[PDB]
């Protein structure tokens, strides 16, 4: 399933996105050569990232008078994303894509942008409150879908689609300092257990102050509200 290539479509989906020869990019998946070729030409430099050493071989050849090279084959969750220079990330990995490497990704790089394709049905995952991982990525990363990969531009395994997300970051709250208060917060809320934030007195002007109703169908924007208000609250 480690296909999508076809140069007309690797450029029709790229399309939408906002590389260019000034980034230095992460293939956080390999796949094929397939894309590790359409960006090395299209950024600055690439390093790729597939653990397996038959396909690094793979892509090694796949790019020939091309030099933008690395082409790791390490396991991204142990993989050391740098500190200190600017970069983006790109990542083929629908089927393969996990949490954890979504986390890695987000909360654990400077990775200034994250470009990658995932089952449609992964993006709400990621895309809705009262669900943690979306409350979370949510506090430092803008999701958005970008496109869509219909057909079979892979191969099979529908039931599904895929689609092309966009993982942007603002240098945004929810300082590094209150972040164990926001983790609890985001934790007991998606937990319902609302005893354990605000107490009733608060749990009432919060949600009329944020403007909930629909409770069960917060916006973020007011579960950020509700943070703030548990955040200055004392009882």
């Amino acid at each position: 399933q480690n296909f999508i290539t076809s140069k007309h479509n690797i450029d029709k989906i790229m399309t939408n996105i906002r590389l260019n020869e000034h980034d230095n990019i992460f293939e956080i998946g390999s796949g094929k050569g397939h894309f590790t070729l359409e960006l090395v030409q299209r950024c600055n430099f690439v390093t790729a990232i597939e653990i397996d050493h038959k396909l690094c071989k793979t892509t090694e050849n796949k790019l020939v008078d091309h030099d933008n090279f690395q082409v790791l084959n390490k396991d991204i969750l142990q993989f050391k994303f740098p500190k200190n220079q600017s970069y983006k990330i790109f990542g083929n990995i629908p089927y393969n894509i996990s949490t954890d490497i979504i986390r890695k990704i987000v909360f654990d790089s400077i990775a200034d942008e994250i470009y990658l394709i995932v089952e449609y049905g992964f993006a709400k995952r990621l895309l809705n409150t009262k669900r943690s991982l979306a409350l979370f990525l949510m506090a430092e990363v803008d999701i958005s879908i970008l496109s869509m990969v219909p057909r079979e531009y892979f191969h099979p395994k529908p039931k599904v689609n895929s689609s092309l997300i966009r993982l942007n970051r603002k240098k945004s709250r929810i300082s590094h300092k209150d972040k164990q208060k926001y983790n609890y917060f985001v934790m007991k809320w998606v937990n319902k257990e609302y005893k354990k934030i605000f107490t009733k007195n608060q749990f009432n002007n919060s949600l009329k102050h944020a403007g909930i109703d629909d409770l069960n169908n917060i916006s973020f924007e007011q579960f950020l509200s509700l943070f703030n208000s548990y955040k200055l609250f004392n009882k």
